[PDB]
Parts: C-alpha cells; structure tokens; sequence
C-alpha cells in the first residue's frame, strides 16, 4: 500500500496426477524421468500474497497464521534468490500464504502452494512472465507445482533443461466440468516418506522402475486419447493402471516400502464393486494411503454413498474439476 512496496495475491488451486511423475531426472533443478498428467481441483488451494520492500532484510513466511520453523524459513529463502535472480533485484519478501487445503488429513499442499507463489511474484514484481515461464518458476520450488498454473487436465512435458521442463493446459472441450475426485481419508503412521525421498529412492534403487519407465509413455498417450474422445471408462482404466504400476516402483526399492495400508485396499474394493454395480469410477492414490476415487458427476453422489456405507462422513470429501488456471486476487 505504501510507495516502494510492490505486493502480489494469487489462488491457485491443487492438482491430481493422473500419469504419474515419480523420479526426477535432475534433483537441483526438478526435471522429472517422464511426463505427467493431472487434473485441478476446484476445492482445495493455496492463496499467497508477497510483499516486497527494500527495508526487508531477510525473507519471512507466514503459513496459516503462524511463523514456520528454521529449515521452512531457509527452503523459503532458498527459492526467493531464484526470484530474485529473474527479475534482477535484491529485495527480500515478507510472505503470507494460506492453505484451503485437508493438510491433516493427508491431503498434499506443495503444488498449490509454489504455483501460488510464483504468481503473486510474477504479480508483485511486475515479471510479465508467460504461463509458461510461471510453471517453469513453480517448478523450481516443486515439480507437481508446474501444473498447478493450468485448470483443467495439464501435462507436464519432461523437456531435458531448465527451459524445456513445464506443462501446459489440455483443452478437453469442456470435458473437465463433467468430472468429480472424490477423496478418501485414510489414516497412516510411522510419519510419512516425503514424495521428494520417496521417488528418490525408487528412482535410484528400485528393481521394478525400468518397468515403469517402459510403459508410462504408452499409458500417456492412452490417456490423452481418451481424453480427447472423452471416453471416461478408457482413461478411467490406463490411469488405474499406472497409478499401481506407480506404487509396485516402490516394492522394488532397496529395502522395500509401500504407502497404502489395508484400508487402502478396502476403498479399491469398493471401487471395484462400484464398477460392477454400473457405478464407472477409478482409484489412484499418491505418496500416502488416501485413495482418490475418479468418477463423473451425475455419479459422484452414488458412488460417496457407497463408501459411507464404511467411512465416516468426515472421511469422504469430494471436489469438482476447476476450468480455470492460476488467479490474481485481493
Ligand atoms: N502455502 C505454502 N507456501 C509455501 N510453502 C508451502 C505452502 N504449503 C506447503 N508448503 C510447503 O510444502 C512442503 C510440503 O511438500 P511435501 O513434503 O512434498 O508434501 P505435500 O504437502 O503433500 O506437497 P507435495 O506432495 O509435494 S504436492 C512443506 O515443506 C511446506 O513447507
Ligand atoms: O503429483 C504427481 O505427479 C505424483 C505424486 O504426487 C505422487 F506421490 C508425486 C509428487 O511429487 P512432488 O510432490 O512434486 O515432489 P517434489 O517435486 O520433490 O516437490
């Protein structure tokens, strides 16, 4: 509000991988060993406002109310140099972000949350970035961030550089807007392997991960024709199918370690049931035992009710499919 001060405020919302990203080609960077597809989501996002001043000394993060710890304080600080070296200045942020996101119960905030925040620098600084460049810039603070710029289905293309690593939006003929993801919660221990450490130990160990690599290209394009012809049981089957062949990576690390637990199971049970009730619907499930359910709206009610017949209320939460990319707000 004050002269000198340069401000930004950005909404943008979480993302869904569909196709896989898991194993990075360059872990400084963040280039990833194949390309993703994903789908946003119309309940869950970050909003993220930056403030720059040049009395600012030092770079300041204050997520949902509270100050972070040392190590949140230094990885915040570490990607704001990269904001500053794009846009040639050397003001320091005092940043304020939200999370409208389950984060308690499991659900995952850093793609939302990075997207968010190279949009309201991009906003704040005046980069004039292209959507493009800001997935380029998510990227750098987390890889399933560079689609969280886009609405909609997005693909992150692999590339080999810093400049050839982004996604872009999918039209889909409005496809989307037929489309629902509903979560179910589910409850783990023993703290969670991080997805970063995760694929890193996959992607560097896993006897199973030259299996991945051999089909994911395939179950890519699979994907995006049915996208195209909006056949919903044709991409609902080849994304079921990776998702698992995403987590039989990980039975193949040294040692061994899996994220799904036997509720997780459970709810691809009923998943299946659902089908074979004329219910069309499919599960994937990320780095954690939360089964995220696939279906398309006229059926998103049935099929909740099928799970509510096991799970808490509390535990089955359903968003729409947002068409809208990454927004400047107050
Ligand atoms: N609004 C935010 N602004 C800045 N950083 C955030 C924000 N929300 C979450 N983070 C950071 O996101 C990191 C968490 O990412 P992860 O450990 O990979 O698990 P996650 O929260 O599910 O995000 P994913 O899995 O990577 S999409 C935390 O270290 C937070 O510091
Ligand atoms: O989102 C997907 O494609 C699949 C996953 O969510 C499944 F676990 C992986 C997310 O990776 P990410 O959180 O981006 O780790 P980072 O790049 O080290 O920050």
């Amino acid at each position: 509000t004050g002269s000198m001060v340069k401000s930004g405020k950005a909404r943008a919302h979480t993302n869904i991988a569909l196709i896989k990203y898991w194993g990075k080609a360059d872990e400084t960077y963040i280039i990833p060993m194949n390309n993703s597809l994903s789908v946003t989501l119309d309940r869950f996002y970050t909003e993220t406002k930056v403030t720059f001043d040049p009395d600012f000394t030092e770079d300041c993060l204050i997520l949902n109310g509270n100050e972070v710890n040392a190590k949140e304080k230094e990885k915040i600080q570490n990607y704001m140099n990269i904001v500053r070296d794009l846009a040639g200045n050397r003001l320091h942020a005092r940043i304020e972000s939200e999370n409208y996101v389950p984060t308690a119960a499991g659900l995952a905030s850093s793609a939302s949350a990075y997207a968010a925040l190279a949009a309201a620098c991009n906003e704040a600084l005046s980069l004039n970035l292209s959507d493009t460049d800001l997935s380029r810039l998510a990227r750098r603070g987390s890889g399933s961030a560079s689609r969280s710029i886009f609405g909609g289905f997005a693909e992150w293309e692999k590339g080999h550089d810093d400049l050839t690593s982004y996604a872009h939006g999918i039209n889909s003929n409005g496809w989307e807007k037929d489309l629902s993801m509903i979560f179910v919660v589910i409850n783990n221990q023993s703290k969670k392997v991080s997805a970063r450490s995760g694929m890193s130990l996959t992607r560097d160990t896993s006897r199973f991960y030259q299996y991945w690599l051999d089909h994911v290209d395939e179950d890519l394009n699979e994907a995006k024709e049915a996208v195209k012809n909006q056949d919903f049981q044709r991409l609902g089957e080849v994304i079921e199918a990776n998702g698992l062949r995403m987590h039989a990576t990980n039975l193949g690390a040294q040692p061994p370690f899996t994220y799904l637990v036997q509720e997780s199971y459970d709810a691809m049970a009923i998943v299946e049931q659902c089908r074979k009730a004329n219910l069309p619907c499919y599960f994937t499930m990320d780095a954690g035992p939360n089964v995220k359910v696939l279906v398309e709206k006229k059926n998103k009610q049935a099929v909740m009710e099928q799970f509510l017949k096991v799970f808490d209320e509390s535990k089955i939460i359903a968003s729409d499919i947002i068409s809208s990319g990454v927004e400047i707000i107050k």
